[PDB]
């Protein structure tokens, strides 16, 4: 199986994809996030966070007050299945998680939790 | 006296001035803000906020939770002297305030409180 994907994020507040396909055959899956462009992380930082589709906005709202030091995520948030750091231009991060965590028949999505980015920066996770 | 100034804001996350000079003789001062370029407000929205220089970042941090519907400013934040709405490309807005609110000898600045913009979008307010 192919159990890795790389997603780019930009100065114009977008990801380069709207769906991440995860082979159910995979034991673990690795998401690598890169940031093209020139803006630093405190201006236009992006992370990639995976959760239940219905949990994305609640997580993002709870992340606002956490600050960039905690990757704009509330510490110990149980709704977060996996997430990268907040990265700025020229940086990259990756996260590897157990594919078992994704309940078949449940709807999953990815988003950026930097304040206000979720409106433009989200997508679906599809198990294949 | 001249008691009005126009400031433009860009897709490049910049104001087209670094200083706003306010004549002390003015009873009121009016700041008009425009937005050139083509990006919508949820991507590259800008407002213009006036406060004490030391207060700019705390105000901006507090504004994160207020959201774009509240112009990214906490309601009733007493540290805010004056502010425009958040505007997107092709829009404009203006604010008029009493110049007596400026204490000569105190240092004032202007900035944009849209998430992440402040480090790239701020300047001084100079009384003349
Ligand atoms: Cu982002
Ligand atoms: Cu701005
Ligand atoms: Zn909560
Ligand atoms: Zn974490
Ligand atoms: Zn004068
Ligand atoms: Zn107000």
């Amino acid at each position: 199986a192919e159990c890795k994907v790389t997603v780019d994020s930009t100065d114009q507040m977008s990801f380069n994809t709207k769906d991440i396909a995860i082979d159910k055959s995979c034991k673990t899956f690795t998401v690598e996030l890169t940031h093209s462009g020139s803006l630093p992380k405190n201006v236009m930082g992006h992370n990639l966070v995976i959760s239940k589709e219905a949990d994305m906005q609640p997580i993002a709202t709870d992340g606002l007050s956490a600050g960039i030091d905690k990757q704009y995520l509330k510490d110990g948030d149980a709704r977060v299945i996996a997430h990268t750091k907040v990265i700025g231009a020229g940086e990259k991060d990756s996260v590897t998680f157990d594919v078992s965590k994704l309940a078949a028949g449940e709807k999953y999505g990815f988003f950026c939790s930097f304040p206000g980015h979720i409106s433009m920066m989200k997508g679906t996770v599809t198990l294949k």
